[PDB]
DNA sequence: GCTTTTTTTTTTCACAATCCCGGTGCCGAGGCCGCTCAATTGGTCGTAGACAGCTCTAGCACCGCTTAAACGCACGTACGGAATC
């Protein structure tokens, strides 16, 4: 029963949920969607990719395809 | 989830065009022939260039500063392209 509060994960959960039910937001798509005056300038992303597959092992993610030319994971509803 | 609608199918039917065949007939590809001139045979005679030996050109290697250009990095404007009509 411990809540964990991160940070670049917390920036991930409102990056996913900005689309709806139809499996459409990668690792690639995401950073471009996402770099708005925040985070590192450059390889702020690396951590944008542990932040999304430590979210898929919460529970939360789910895939249907991913990385190289294309992906997508989105929320997994609760 | 449930009707109650659009949206995208599939299906079914009639029709146009293309496709494949054998039948037919015409002519040019193919080969023969008989001749001829260009390839071959064997010859002389000259030098183009292969090769050895020497010169010394300029390409390579190396080195030590002095910037100028490349890098990467942040930022956001105007551009490309999806959507509409
Ligand atoms: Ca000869």
């Amino acid at each position: 029963k411990s809540t964990d509060h991160p940070k670049y994960s917390d920036m991930i959960v409102a990056a996913i949920q900005a689309e709806k039910n139809r499996a459409g937001s990668s690792r690639q798509s995401i950073q471009k969607y996402i770099k708005s005056h925040y985070k590192v300038g450059e390889n702020a992303d690396s951590q944008i990719k542990l932040s999304i597959k430590r979210l898929v092992t919460t529970g939360v993610l789910k895939q249907t395809k991913g990385v190289g030319a294309s992906g997508s994971f989105r929320l997994a509803k609760s």
